[PDB]
């Protein structure tokens, strides 16, 4: 499980951030730790007609070296994965932060610093 709540893509543009932006605020992490990826999670449902459809994609953040793409190095090219890093982060895996157990931690509400650029529809 991600440490954070998702970003929902209500529009047609997939997620991306300008370099330096996009890492969720987490006061239980340090400057070196501010680096990772969002991963798209799509869900299907039965619509009100007889028919399966996609819900709006969700994008969940994971620290570098953790989560479903724990094996990927920063910048690796993969569909549904985008990368973010705050100025000064170390490009090292964040096993010390890891992923969340919902049994014993709520998700942290995803917040970005004042004035982050967001694609249309986030």
């Amino acid at each position: 499980a991600s440490w954070f709540t998702a970003l929902t893509q209500h529009g047609k543009e997939g997620l991306k951030f300008p370099r330096g932006q996009g890492v969720p605020i987490n006061t239980n992490s340090s400057p070196d730790d501010q680096i990772g990826y969002y991963r798209r999670a799509t869900r299907r449902i039965r619509g009100g007609d007889g028919k399966m459809k996609d819900l709006s994609p969700r994008w969940y953040f994971y620290y570098l070296g953790t989560g479903p793409e724990a094996g990927l190095p920063y910048g690796a090219n993969k569909d549904g994965i985008i990368w973010v890093a705050t100025e000064g982060a170390l490009n090292t895996p964040k096993d010390h932060i890891g992923t969340r157990n919902p049994a014993n931690n709520a998700a942290i509400v995803l917040q970005l610093p004042q004035g982050t650029t967001l694609p249309k529809g986030f």
